[PDB]
């Protein structure tokens, strides 16, 4: 349970992506924090990173027969395609989507435990609402996962996990407000075009725009990404966590640039 990690301080790193040119910034920090949590395993890092209109593509997506034609579907709605060679299935980010990561040191275990740690955190964050939050895969959502979060059968969040040595990075993309039906239709179009008539052995989701929704709608309570962030930070103190500003030491920036340089030469 989330409250079980309260022994460690939570370092906060709010770093928005305000320009499509910095779209890779969050993923670069993920790498940095995964190493740091291994060197400094006496704390938890809460990396908050909402972004401008972006569609993050993963390993399977880039194998689409007509990829470039598909990316056009993304560009036509004013979103920027970002490719992550080892990332999961296409997910959407924008002003109405909250993305963040919990970088945890393995010092208190399993892949499931990690996901369940996030589920508990989310539930705790919205404990003031009666609507119970469930987890199970919503197969017809984009980027379906065993731990998709939903309320009344509708998915409002997708989770992801990456690990390195004794460090774990659990991430989540939460639909807070905005045009969720549009985000969904965009990805459906992406896969339709990407597959064209060529097809593929890879099982890509068959997106259903009516199966996903914003949390502000599911909770019948208008809220912005900033509102959730605040609610989330407040829930920490109540649960028993002590927090502090994560300081970007020169060393951290240095490591960031190594990962950035690596990417650039690619």
């Amino acid at each position: 349970e989330w409250q079980d990690l309260a022994q460690l301080p939570v370092s906060i790193f709010k770093d928005y992506v305000t320009d499509a040119q910095d779209a890779e910034k969050p993923f670069i920090w993920t790498e940095v924090f995964l190493r740091e949590i291994n060197r400094s395993n006496q704390e938890i890092i809460l990396h908050i990173w909402p972004m401008t209109k972006t569609v993050i593509l993963g390993m399977l997506d880039r194998e689409l027969p007509h990829l470039e034609l598909a990316k056009k579907e993304i560009i036509s709605r004013g979103y920027e395609p970002v490719v992550r060679n080892f990332g999961g299935l296409a997910v959407v980010a924008d002003e109405g989507i909250l993305n963040f990561s919990l970088v945890i040191p393995d010092v208190f275990l399993s892949i499931s435990d990690g996901y369940l740690i996030m589920v508990d955190f989310i539930r705790s964050i919205f404990s003031d609402f009666y609507q119970p939050i469930e987890h199970f895969e919503v197969e017809t959502s984009y980027c379906p996962g065993k731990f998709d979060l939903s309320i009344n059968g509708k998915k409002f969040a997708g989770l992801a996990q990456r690990r390195i040595k004794n460090g774990i990075a659990v991430s989540i993309y939460l639909s807070v407000c905005g045009d969720q039906k549009g985000r969904s239709q965009m990805i459906s179009d992406f896969y339709k075009i990407g597959l064209g008539d060529t097809g593929s052995p890879i099982a890509y989701p068959n997106v259903d725009p009516e199966i996903m929704a914003n949390l502000s709608d599911l909770l019948d309570c208008p809220m912005t990404v900033e509102d959730v962030i605040d609610r989330m930070l407040i829930s920490l103190k109540q649960v028993g966590f002590n927090d502090r500003l994560l300081m970007i030491r020169p060393d951290l920036v240095a490591e960031f640039d190594r990962f950035q340089a690596k990417s650039m030469a690619n």
